[PDB]
């Protein structure tokens, strides 16, 4: 579940919440990509949210180098399973991650069938 | 149609959206209040949103004086009518109307059974 | 800080996030009221968010009986201190809390100077 | 003024709001894409939001066929222009345009340096 391509002080964590039910979004698949040298998206890490709606251990401090990363949340499969025909195919969060500043990231996403918000971070990890 | 009290160049407008169905929240009750000297809420204007999810002609420029206002939105009757169990009793937006600031105010509300956003203002008009 | 009128399995917790800075909202004063028998708001508990943007220990399982509670977040003082003139006087969350179902509550609030969202819960506590 | 490609009864419209200043996001670049057979994104329509934060006449009913669309919003250049350091590279909305569904689509985006919401649809018109 909440795991991926690494284990460290958790430089990248994802938390998904369900705005219709008032609970975390469990079993939401997440795919992380890194912008490759040839400008394409290279697959970086993936997992699914736990019963807490969280995704941990996706990567590691060493592996998480500067770059443009795309965090893709499969919202569609999530609503489908619930009996709902959602509007979005998925929710994507694209950002630059460096060395030069903030180096631990909490990407949060609040889900509604026709809407979603996404917000980012704190500082060290907690 | 769906109007409040006074009709003319709208200094205050309300718009409500349904994030579950992806459409405007139609026929929603909104009640506006002004804090009186003894700090109690005196009814100011009221109305129900139209088929477009908007409420206009609530008040007028001469009537809308500086002060503290409360826009209360009956969110619960809305979800009940749809058969979804909601969390909130209602949504509220409390703000100070200040002359040296913008004249026109659009209070936007995006609704979910367990969550809501509220955003405000602009200046010239539509 | 994150404390109030009780200590238990945390039936009521509050977390505030800053959407402009990407961090938790620290030192945000929170006031909780309970609808009184005579239909007025009786003060119930209060505190301020910690460095994590969270508020714990506000109440206790025994003290937190069925009722309509109003959670008031002093967003205005928060932005003022930051050098910003916000739009809202505060952010309020009004809901019924029972015995008959969900009995642990996490009220979260994401803050912007002219906007704010609020969402509620999970189930047991975590 | 601020238009995309084809002009007439708008099957797709975009509106962007600034949650920091409480006004429309003016002069924002939006690029629309259609997934092609080989699953690559082919440019479909583009434009900059007007003084009202809207983008109209992007396409036309005859042109807007069923398929998967991507609306990319240049959020970063927006915050840079204001001098605020943002988190996201840009905002994206990926969705399937399906005939048996509504015809008109308004993609609404509410922006903050570290957070964004996106909501959709209605049906008849304005």
């Amino acid at each position: 579940g909440p795991t991926g391509t690494g284990e460290s002080k958790c430089p990248l964590m994802v938390k998904v919440l369900d705005a219709v039910r008032g609970s975390p979004a469990i079993n939401v698949a997440v795919h992380v990509f890194r912008k490759a040298a040839d400008d394409t998206w290279e697959p970086f890490a993936s997992g699914k949210t736990s019963e807490s709606g969280e995704l941990h251990g996706l990567t590691t401090e060493e592996e998480f180098v500067e770059g443009i990363y795309k965090v893709e949340i499969d919202t569609k499969s999530y609503w489908k399973a619930l009996g709902i025909s959602p509007f979005h195919e998925h929710a994507e969060v694209v950002f630059t991650a460096n060395d030069s500043g903030p180096r631990r990231y909490t990407i949060a996403a609040l889900l509604s069938p026709y809407s979603y918000s996404t917000t980012a971070v704190t500082n060290p990890k907690e």
